């Protein structure tokens, strides 16, 4: 009934807090102080859809639900190749229930505070193998929940579940104040720039209050792979506006008076999508279990990492509670991951990895048809809450045409 | 905020009770009295796994949880072709959480009583088109939850989702007292008789207390398609013992003193697996929405119909609550079904329909390997709680060999 978790992030803290509430003793390692997280760089755009939000609600952890702006739909626009400044696709659909984006700079430090208040043992150290060897002698189970930290590479890359070994997009985030609110409802406003990349923007809550988060993804080497020469926050804001002016002038109209929320409300980087084997064996021969981004890491193009992290921690918590006094051996660890992967994450991952590649004709047809077939637009919007619902019609041309027909018949 | 439901069965009553608890007005049509259901023929073997049981718990509807025997694992046996009376495969695995089988003869009438007590309007009539036309003028939404009743055929068969148009098994149930309990834990004891059929048995709760339910499925025309000449309860019990004596003598050893729980604790029949389109249009042009077995009907070989019914009613209830004052139009109806189908039921249905066909070599290899690889046996057992977790390794030979390797590595 003693659990150790290395890494104080979304999944690790959600799990630790749920374990404490169930009467477990929990040790957690953090490599940063709460205040340094609050005031440091942004980490995510963390748009969480209703199913993930509800996992938090059910643990009593939705502390910002009233203050965080709701995200009430999804929109998709595509520039018109033959009409300057216009869109050839431009539609939106309401989400059946609101999404919300609460800055991890707010959430993770507040959850660290709650974790201590509820009796967790928070240990401050940049943990390595030595700490894992110690934890595995004093605890019944040790999890690594370290996200994109270097220690995550202790787990073996799963080549068969990882089609990519290089970054597929150049990423940037810009948190801003002063953006014209979307009317008549808020949305994830997605912009697909063929052969170039993607821009998405939606309202969120950060450390200085409500904002909007601009999310940029660029095909590497293309016109939106444009962050290498950006060296200051001012240059970052300027490059953000330049992208909108150049590729999505309809969005630039909302941005005449935007400012950064704070100089650390910016990010640029890239990584290869990666799936890893969940059980790592230490030099001693003892074993540790990987959680969330340690074992399933996706590009943010589908906005699923934090959703995955909440759903992964829920599955792992349920598995721990069901195990009782049973051994937390490698078999149990593997079966816990397997339920997450085969039951859910394989479909999130396959969908995301397909979207990173150039869209085949049947996908462009789906995106266009959604603008004239509102049930299909709704299927797209609410698929973000459970990407299993995209299969098999998103990936297969013949199935896509059947689903368009089903949607048109009830429009 | 007025909902009508035609058919007082598992899904219809679960949904109606959840709607009443959320403040809706609910009208329900039943074609039988509660007492006639209690004392009539059995309808199911209704083995419900933990996720389905939890849906009921969360609605406060688990009224028999303490009295119903738990089912704590799954076992699989296959007769040895070259050793008389022996098994070439014989293994078991524990379920991570208990399953339970509460006779629908107990549950449905008790839930009808609760439905009235909680303010539902229970109307007694064999409902037809006229009642649906009336309901759709006086209610905001009308659902058909009539199971295998004739009115279910109002919904159009979905040929593309229905690979079969004929029964694939001859079915029978026998509820008995006096069976030797399984030691050291209870289980769904499955017996696969190659080219002949399947026998499964597990403990349950019926109207005279704890029992075991014998479940027989026979390839049509084969040795276990053997119920046509059975005309009395005594002949039914005798034919049940004959199957065990002939094909599974190890199970017959537990059955030396079995008796029927009651003369109506028997069933024999068959049906074609069928998927239907969820929106039916009445002569008036008004529309009704199908629920559970009306739109997704599977053979019982995987024991999923009641599980599907609980999960379907949960999805539909969530969709209704999220809709608020939004129109309950055909688009919303279709999207509600689509989330159930693409998110979940398509995988239950594909798995079940594959199992009805003769097993390919890689499946026989999986079943044999599970006897020597306990993590793989556990994957099989707990897959019954969420059949999504069988994909893609159950259906594809190359993926099956990868998963066997994953399991063996942590054994
Ligand atoms: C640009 C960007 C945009 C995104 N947008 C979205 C979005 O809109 N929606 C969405 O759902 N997801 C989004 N994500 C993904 C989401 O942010 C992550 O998937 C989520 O944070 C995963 O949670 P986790 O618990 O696995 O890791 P994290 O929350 O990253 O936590 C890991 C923690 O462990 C710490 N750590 C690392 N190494 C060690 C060590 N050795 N010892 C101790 N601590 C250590 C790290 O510092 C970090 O604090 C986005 C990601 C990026 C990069
Ligand atoms: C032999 C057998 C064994 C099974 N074993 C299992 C098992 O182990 N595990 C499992 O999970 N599932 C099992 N099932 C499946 C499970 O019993 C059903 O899938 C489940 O009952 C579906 O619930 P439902 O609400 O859709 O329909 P039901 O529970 O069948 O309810 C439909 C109700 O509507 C009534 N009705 C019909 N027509 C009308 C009308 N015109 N007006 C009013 N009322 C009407 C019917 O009389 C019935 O009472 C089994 C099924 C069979 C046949
Ligand atoms: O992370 S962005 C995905 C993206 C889109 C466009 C340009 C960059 C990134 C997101 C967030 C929530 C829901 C959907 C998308
Ligand atoms: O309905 S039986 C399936 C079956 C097996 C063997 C012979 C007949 C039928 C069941 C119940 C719960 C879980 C698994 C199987
Ligand atoms: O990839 S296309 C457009 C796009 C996707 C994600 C972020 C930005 C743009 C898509 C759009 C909606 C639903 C599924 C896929
Ligand atoms: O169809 S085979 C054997 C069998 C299945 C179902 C009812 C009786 C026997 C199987 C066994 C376990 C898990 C998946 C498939």
């Amino acid at each position: 009934k003693r659990i150790a978790i290395v890494g104080a992030g979304q999944s690790g803290l959600q799990l630790g807090l749920g374990l404490l509430a169930a009467g477990y003793e929990v040790t957690m390692f953090s490599n940063r102080t709460g205040e340094d997280i609050r005031r440091g760089k942004v980490m995510s755009s963390q748009c969480m859809f209703d199913t993930s939000l509800q996992i938090e609600r059910d643990l009593g952890l939705d502390h910002w639900a009233s203050d965080c702006p709701t995200v009430d739909g999804i929109g998709l626009a595509v520039p018109h190749p033959e009409q300057k400044g216009a869109k050839v696709i431009d539609w939106a659909a309401r989400l059946n229930a609101s999404a919300q984006s609460v800055d991890q700079r707010l959430k993770i430090p507040a959850w660290m505070d709650e974790f201590q208040k509820k009796g967790g043992e928070l240990v401050f150290k940049d943990a390595g193998i030595d700490e894992l060897e110690a934890c595995t002698q004093s605890h019944d189970l040790t999890l690594v929940a370290s996200g994109k930290g270097e220690i995550s590479k202790l787990f073996e890359r799963d080549a068969h579940k990882s089609p990519y070994d290089k970054p597929q997009r150049a990423l940037a985030l810009t948190y801003v104040k002063g953006m014209a609110p979307r009317e008549p409802f808020s949305a994830v406003c997605m912009n697909l720039i063929p052969g170039v990349g993607e821009y998405a923007v939606f309202p969120a809550l950060t450390t200085t209050g409500p904002c909007e988060i601009m999310v940029f993804e660029g095909v590497p080497g293309g016109p939106m792979d444009c962050w290498a020469d950006v060296k200051t926050p001012e240059e970052h804001l300027a490059r953000s506006k330049w992208i909108l002016d150049t590729f999505t002038p309809w969005e630039a109209e909302r941005c005449k008076d935007i400012e950064l929320t704070d100089d650390n409300g910016i990010l640029a980087g890239r990584f290869a999508p990666t799936v890893r084997k969940p059980v790592a064996t230490l030099p001693s021969g003892r074993k540790v279990l990987g959680l969330a981004d340690v074992v399933v890491l996706n590009d943010p193009i589908t906005g699923q990492g934090s959703n995955n992290a909440a759903k992964c921690a829920d599955t792992y918590l349920k598995s721990i509670l069901a195990r009782g006094d049973g051994a937390a051996d490698a078999a149990w660890m593997q079966q816990t991951f397997d339920r997450y992967w085969f039951g859910y994450a394989q479909w999130v991952t396959q969908w995301t990895n397909m979207l990173l590649a150039p869209p085949p004709p049947h996908v462009l047809n789906l995106l266009g048809s959604a603008g004239a077939v509102p049930p299909l637009a709704s299927a797209f919007a609410n698929g973000f809450d459970d990407p299993r619902t995209f299969f098999p019609w998103f990936a297969d041309a013949a199935e896509s045409e059947r689903y368009i027909a089903t949607c048109a018949a009830v429009a």
